[PDB]
C-alpha cells in the first residue's frame, strides 16, 4: 500500500537527481536494478517500526529476518543465542551488483561482511583469486587488527550481505568475549595465505 | 483525529513489513495486540510535540503524567520534587505482553523498569519465585553493580512500565547522590535472598 | 500558507495529546497560551531553512533576527562583530509564560539565558527578591563555575528569551577568550550578594 | 516533478519566514537569487536519496559527479583513485554571491573550500589582491597551522565551491599521509608571499 507507494514516489526521487546530474544510461538503469533488486517495490522505515516495539517483540523479528543467514553461518549455527542476537540487532542488510568492489585493498575497513546470499571474490594483489560464497564472512582482518584492507572484494554475481560496523563488532565482542577466537581463527588462516605471518591475533 | 489516523496509517505499514519478511500469523497477531495495547488507536511524534515546547512545560507535563506512578513509588515517598523532576524526564514508557521475559538471568543490564500497572515474576534459578507489582521496580543490581542478571523477570500480565537506562540512572545519580543510598538498598535485601554479598 | 498550515496541523496534534492524555482544562489553555505567544500562528523548520543558505546569509540573518538583543544588551552593544556573530549563532528563541521556573536552585546548570523582552525575579534562599529585564542576563555563575543553581528564576511576566548551552558557551568562549571577563565581572556581584566570596572568578 | 514542486514549496516557506522576521526586500531579494542559483528549480534530500543506496554507487555517483572538478585540480592530477574518492565523498556543496566575503582575514577558520567555477579574490591587508579560479583551492592554511585566517577571501562572480572541514580533512589525510605534503607546498609558498614562515 503506502509501502509501495513510498518505493514509487522514492524512485521517483531518484529518477530526478539523476536527470538533474545528467548520469549516463548505462549508469540510470544499474540504478534502477538496484532499486528493484534491493527494495523489491517496497520501501519501509524500519528504524521507526522497531522502534515501536519492545526488546523482545524485536528480538523474535531479528531472529526470524536473518533466519536464511543464521542457518547457513556455522559461527551462527552452533552459537549462545544470546550472541546470536545481539549480532543480528547491529547487522545492516545491503546488496551488491556484479562487478561491485564491496572492498578496496589499501583502503581503512570500519566494517565487515557476512555473505546470506551471492558470490564473490577476493583479489589479493600479488596473488590469485579466491571466491567467497554462502554463509561465508569476510572483512573481519581490519576489524580485529584496525589496519587497511589486505585485499579487494568484488561481487560476482548479485550479493545479498549483512555488513557489521568495527564499533558494534567490539560492543558486541566485550560482551561475549569467547567468540572473538572464532573471527581469528579464519583471519588466520586468509593471513596465512597472503604471507602475513601475524601473532597481533 | 490525524492521531487516530497516523495510528491507522501506520498499523498497515506493520501489516505490510510483517508481509514483506513473511512472518507467521500468530507472531502477526501478537504485535497486532501488541499496538493495540501500547497505543490505543492513536500515534503522536512525543519527541516533536515536547521539542516545540519550553522546560516548565514539559515539566509539568511529565509531573501530571507520572502523578500514579510517582504516588506508588516509595523511593519518591519522601523525595526532593527535582529529582522527581529528573527521573521522570528520562523514563521511556513501554509495555509488555503476558510471558515476555523483560529480563532474562545471565545477560548483561543495561536498563532497570518501574512498574507503573501489571504484575511480574521474579525468577531465579534455585529460590522460589516471587511477585512484583504497581510501584515497585526492578533490574536495579546490574545497574549499580554491572554485574549479569541475577534473575528472570517474566510479564505475567500485560505490564505498563517505564525503563531507565545506566546512562540516566548515573546521570541523575551523579546530580541527587543521596539517592543512589535507596537504590543500594534495595538491591542488597535482594542480593541477600539469592544468598550473594557485594562489597 | 503552509507556515500557518503547518501551526495549524501541529497545534491540532497538541491538543490530541493533550485529550489522549487527559490535562486538565487550565493547563490546556496555558499550553494553547504558549503557542500563540510562542509561534503566533506560524511555523517554520528554522533549522532545516538556515541549513538551505551558506555561512554569510546565515551570518546576515541571525545579525537582523537578534537586532533588538543586540541593541539592548551592552555585552553585545560594543563588542567585536564576530564574537556578536558567532554568540548569535549559538542561541535558542524560547518563550516562558508568567509563573514559570525557568531555573531552580539547588540543580545543575547547563544552560544561561539573556533577556530580550520580560520581567523576572530572582529567588535565591536566604536573601530578598530582585528582578531582571530587557538586557539583562542570568545563569551564567553555573557555566562559569559547574556547581548548582544559587538561586530560582521566575518570568513574572511573558518573557521572550535566549538561551545558550554550556558547551556553546564555552565554545565561543576558547575563541574569544577576553569576553569571559565580563561574564564574570557580573557573576561575581551576585555571588558577593548571596554570601559566596569567590575566587574561581 | 516533485522535486521542481519541492523547490517551489520549500522557496514559499523561506518567503514565509522573510515575512515573518520582518527582511527588507533587499535581503529578501538577495535570498531570491541565491535559491535560484544555488537549486536551479529543484530540490532533492540528497542525504535520503544515497542513505537508499550501498557504497559502490554512492562512490561511483560522487566521481561522476565531480569529474570536472577533479580534472581542474592538480592535487588529484597523480593521485590514488581512492584518495581522490575519500575526498569527494566528504566533500560539501556550496554557492556565494558577488562580494560575499567567503572567508574574513584574522578569523578562526574551520574549513577550507576548492573552486569547481568563480573566480574569488584573495585580499591580504599589507599585499596586493590575487585572482583564484576554477580548481585551486583556499583556506587551507588554518587547517594545517590552526592559525588565524591569513586573508579575506572574496566572491567576483558567482561561485560554486566545495568544502572541506577541519575534522574531514585530518581523517582523509590520517588515511593518505602521503597527501598532506601537497597542500603543505601551496601553504609554504602562500606564507612566503605574506612574509611569513612556520616550522
Ligand atoms: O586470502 C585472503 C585474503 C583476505 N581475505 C579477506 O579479504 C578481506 C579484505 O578486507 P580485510 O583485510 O578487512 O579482511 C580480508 C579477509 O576477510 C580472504 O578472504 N582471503
Ligand atoms: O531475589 C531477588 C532477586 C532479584 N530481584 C530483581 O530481579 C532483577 C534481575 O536483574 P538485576 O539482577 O539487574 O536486578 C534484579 C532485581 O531487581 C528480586 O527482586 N529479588
Ligand atoms: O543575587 C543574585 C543571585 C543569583 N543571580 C542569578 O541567578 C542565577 C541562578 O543560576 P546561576 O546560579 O547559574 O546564575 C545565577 C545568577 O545569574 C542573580 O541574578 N542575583
Ligand atoms: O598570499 C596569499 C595568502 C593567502 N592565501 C589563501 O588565503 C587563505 C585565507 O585563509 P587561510 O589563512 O586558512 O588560507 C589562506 C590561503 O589559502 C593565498 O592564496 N595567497
Amino acid at each position: 500500500d503506502s509501502s509501495r507507494r513510498q518505493y514509487q514516489e522514492k524512485y521517483k526521487q531518484v529518477e530526478q537527481y539523476m536527470s538533474f546530474h545528467k548520469l549516463p544510461a548505462d549508469f540510470r538503469q544499474k540504478i534502477h536494478d538496484y532499486y528493484e533488486h534491493r527494495y523489491q517495490g517496497k520501501m519501509f522505515d524500519e528504524d521507526s517500526i522497531l522502534g515501536e516495539l519492545n526488546g523482545p517483540l524485536r528480538e523474535e523479528i531479528v531472529n526470524f529476518n536473518c533466519r536464511k543467514l543464521v542457518a547457513s553461518m556455522p559461527l551462527f549455527a552452533n552459537a549462545d543465542p544470546n550472541f546470536v542476537t545481539a549480532m543480528l540487532t547491529k547487522l545492516k542488510f545491503e546488496v551488491f551488483q556484479p562487478g561491485d568492489y564491496i572492498i578496496r585493498e589499501g583502503t581503512i575497513g570500519k566494517k565487515m561482511y557476512f555473505i546470506q546470499h551471492g558470490v564473490v571474490s577476493v583479489l589479493t594483489k600479488g596473488n590469485k583469486e579466491m571466491k567467497l560464497s554462502d554463509g561465508s564472512y569476510f572483512g573481519e582482518i581490519c576489524l580485529l587488527t584496525r589496519g587497511r584492507r589486505t585485499a579487494s572484494v568484488r561481487a560476482d554475481t548479485y550479493c545479498r550481505l549483512y555488513s557489521l560496523s568495527v564499533d558494534n563488532f567490539n560492543e558486541v565482542l566485550e560482551e561475549y568475549p569467547m567468540m572473538r577466537r572464532a573471527f581469528e581463527t579464519v583471519a588466520i588462516d586468509r593471513l596465512d595465505r597472503i604471507g602475513k605471518k601475524n601473532s597481533i591475533l
